[PDB]
């Protein structure tokens, strides 16, 4: 005896025991860092993962496992809001394990699942961070959930294309290894692999998107769930001799000629292997071609193989009916990356700014932009009438940022996927968390929808309102019925009223907040016209 | 009658009297201000009219420069009514003066009109024109002459003795300073002088304001929907000269094409019949068009110094006050001379594609991309297809273009300078409007209230309408004396503010009274004065 039958699996590699957890509707059953991969160390540092070779003995799933090797934020040090994000266990190279949350006891029912992807710009995050705990939404909506972790920074995505030894997207490759898994053992669980929803937010939804658009990744999942992030977009991919040049550098920046050499590849990649995992994370960032914020230096690189062209063309061209996406933003996405090194900008006070320091805060938000380009930038987001209103200007340029990084291709990729025949529905996150830390001028800035879609606010401890809770039930109601029947609206009900899908006729979204949905025609339209339609045709020819 | 007969340093004159509403007005018409600048003399700078002994007849309206007479609606009175009332005749130059009668108490503020047009078309002759309300009613003595249009008013071949250009402009100046000399024989003050236009006419008025020796013949002006600066007001020297060779070039000039002086290629058009010109006149453009008309003053390093964005850019404006405004909806009348789609009978609801086409059509010298510009500013993007908005949209695209956001921008410069500056839009269309609703309150449709002419009573306007009239000719008056358009002691008004580079406050005239607004445009305004320029040029 002794052994609880709910906690203990079998799966394909061997077997697991798990942990119980008290969530506070009721008790779920736990199961963490299983590994889904050989650990990608030494000689596999670069490398496409390899499958987790099978162990005997049974396997401790009860606690979560390393994060994978990441810069640490040290912007506003010992500040929730900064440090919400940073690693909760210990870095390590071997850091490829999942988690998966499902009801106690297991489920008779082959329930459906929900993986999900992780964020952090492809620098960073883990799944073992708080905000993503998914035990509430194993409880109340008895869902079986899913998190992998992936390799993020140089590990992940450091690229010399068309090599054999760095080859790139390697991470992007975690993730699907991570999906394949999801496959081949969630039924083990109580899971349903005859439906899968991805859902993912900023880098993650990134990846979400990506793996929309590459087609053996489209082979394990049925939905998919992109918040705040979009494959197509300025910062979630890179040029291949871009991703090159960037990698040469750094790999010349860690003393890895060695000595002004540098012409092999495999020579090249051999040596930046033996460098501390560190001195890596040291200079990811050096290698950047700008002054520049939103943009990350190393991420999924366009390499004709996984994303076999660039994502602009490939949901432009998509054949899409296979398929169901819900898709939104936060009601704020710029100010959270301003305070990142737009000047003017701080958490600490109201950041009011010059019109000098607008404008160049538009050259370092919009940084491949050219004068004109940028003169475009400012002429469209300037108020003529009170063209040096402080709180405007402010205003202005975390709309700036927000508008070019998130909202409008957001609304590309609804536009096409929509045109391309699939179900999407769309929102706009609205309300401001109770709890929330950052300053008031900031709004509901970028990632803070998060906790409310795991239903954090379900925990008393965590000082939420009950509005707030009763919201974030709404919420996770949504998203399991979106997972569950491919439509976020209640089934049985009619009511409230109901959730209509996006179409590229009519363009219609709902606001998430604390009142029921109302429905909004066309997201940031006009703005999104010049964006996504006027700005290419300038810089481009500029 | 002894108002009737007046001397005027040219010699005797003999007016008429007239019925005005609320009183009689000393009217004389035809008085010629410059020999004839017929034969060698077209193209040519007016010299001024030799005296003449004998009672000169001022009873009527002498004739209509020649010029291309609107085929467009036939019998239309909207199109019809800005064609010529009186005969085509190179020998136009006269002007017009109204007193009231009697002659005046002491000398009285003077109202100056230039017409507008398009520098192919106009009168003082005109109905809308008619200047006895003014006259009897404010009080006011009020000038309003011919000057040239067309290939003998503009067509330069600049640096030519024989062809200098602007020679319309100095037929407006050269009425000017008649009227410094011998103004005040009709009882008007020589140092009271309002000069006011509308659409060219604005232009011209602009124009004086930007050219040196003129700068002493006035002191106040108003600008109706025109400017001196913008898209169609002025061609550069080569341009000038490019279409007066090609127009030449159409009728026989120079013969079988030798080639060589200008002297002799425009002493070869000066013996084409003017009927030849006005026919050929339209060929010369550059491309198919809305605004943009064949010849017009002419950048010659002589009447402006440098071109009218340089002049109001620079220039020092201490001491001027200027009352500048436009319409409601300018573009629409012009949509219906050539963007497909557009009629005065069917209410215009238009494709996407014919929205598309028109605007190349009217911003003409756009490139691709500007075009790309236009379009994507002026789409509602929610509504792409919408015929109702791609219409009104293209009636904003030519009007924004060509009049509202130049006004907005000699405004603005008139005021960084030390101007005195009112500005204001009128939102109300007459009653008596033979247009279709679909173009609101058209170009040029204020010029009937300003001059007083609902206060007739068998024209049948509405009797709010007339008390409107009073209203702005009060407010022109007021202006033409004070250099304001407010009442001494009134208040009310509410109060017509200064337009300031900062508060931007403008006016709306209405039936309803007086409303202030702030940034006429502004957005949509950054964009055509501030950055489509950066984009046609890289383009
Ligand atoms: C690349 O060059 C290295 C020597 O630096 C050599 O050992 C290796 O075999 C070479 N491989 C290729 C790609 O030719
Ligand atoms: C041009 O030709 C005519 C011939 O009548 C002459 O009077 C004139 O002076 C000539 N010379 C030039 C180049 O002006
Ligand atoms: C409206 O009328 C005009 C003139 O008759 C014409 O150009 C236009 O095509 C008409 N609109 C349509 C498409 O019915
Ligand atoms: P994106 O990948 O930019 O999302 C981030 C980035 C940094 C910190 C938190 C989050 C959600
Ligand atoms: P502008 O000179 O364009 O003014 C016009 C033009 C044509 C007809 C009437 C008017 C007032």
């Amino acid at each position: 005896g002794r052994e609880d039958p709910q906690l203990l699996v079998r799966v394909r590699g061997g077997q697991l025991r798990g942990i119980r957890l008290k969530a506070p509707g009721g008790p779920v059953s736990a199961f963490l860092g299983i590994p889904f991969a050989e650990p990608p160390v030494g000689s596999r540092r670069f490398m496409p993962p390899e499958p987790k070779r099978p162990w005997s003995g049974v396997l401790d799933a009860t606690t979560f496992q390393n994060v994978c090797y990441q810069y640490v934020d040290t912007l506003y040090p010992g500040f929730e809001g900064t440090e919400m994000w940073n690693p909760n266990r210990e870095l390590s190279e071997d850091c490829l394990y999942l988690n998966v949350w499902t009801p106690y006891p297991r489920p008779a029912s082959p329930t459906p699942v929900l993986i999900w992807i992780y964020g952090g710009g492809f620098y960073s995050g883990a799944a073992s961070l708080d905000v993503y705990d998914g035990r509430f939404l194993a409880q109340v909506e008895g869902a079986v959930l899913v998190s992998m972790n992936y390799r993020v920074g140089t590990f992940g995505f450091l690229a010399l294309p068309g090599s054999r030894e760095a080859p790139g997207n390697v991470g992007l490759l975690d993730q699907r290894l991570a999906l394949q898994w999801v496959q081949e053992n969630i039924a083990a669980f109580g899971g349903d692999p005859m439906s899968v929803t991805l859902f993912g937010e900023s880098a993650g939804a990134a990846s979400v998107g990506m793996h929309i658009l590459s087609l053996p990744s489209r082979s394990l999942f049925h939905r998919a769930v992109l918040q705040s992030g979009t494959p197509n977009g300025p910062w979630a991919t890179v040029s291949a001799g871009e991703a090159r040049r960037r990698a040469t550098l750094l790999a010349r920046l860690v003393g890895c000629p060695p000595g002004g050499a540098g012409g092999n590849d495999t020579e090249l990649i051999a040596c930046l292997r033996t460098r501390p995992a560190q001195d890596l994370v040291d200079h990811e960032w050096h290698v950047l071609p700008q002054e520049s914020i939103f943009r990350f230096s190393f991420v999924p690189v366009v390499d004709g193989d996984f994303l076999s062209d660039t994502p602009e063309a490939l949901i432009n061209t998509g054949d899409f009916q296979d398929l169901q996406v819900l898709v939104g933003v936060v009601k704020d996405e710029g100010s959270y990356f301003l305070v990142y090194g737009v000047p003017g900008f701080s958490k600490d006070n109201e950041s009011l700014i010059s019109r000098a320091q607008f404008l160049a805060g538009v050259r370092i938000g919009v940084p491949q932009a050219s004068d004109l380009a940028a003169e475009a930038v400012v002429l469209h987001y300037t108020d003529w009438l009170h063209p040096e209103d402080p709180t405007h200007l402010r205003d202005a340029m975390s709309a700036v940022v927000g508008d070019h990084n998130v909202v409008c291709p957001v609304a590309q990729l609804a536009g096409r996927l929509a045109a391309q025949g699939a179900r999407v529905y769309a929102y706009i996150f609205e309300h401001r968390a109770s709890t929330l830390t950052w300053p008031l001028w900031m709004g509901v800035p970028h990632g803070y929808e998060i906790e409310f879609i795991f239903g954090l606010p379900l925990d008393p401890s965590l000082n939420y309102t009950t509005e707030e809770r009763i919201f974030a039930q709404r919420l996770m109601k949504y998203w399991t019925n979106f997972a569950r029947t491919g439509d976020p609206n209640d089934p049985r009900d009619s009511k409230s009223p109901q959730w209509p899908p996006y179409t590229t006729a009519a363009q219609q979204y709902v606001s998430l907040n604390l009142k029921p949905l109302e429905v909004r025609r066309g997201l940031r339209a006009q703005t999104c016209a010049f964006w996504n339609r006027f700005l290419p045709k300038l810089l481009s020819a500029t």
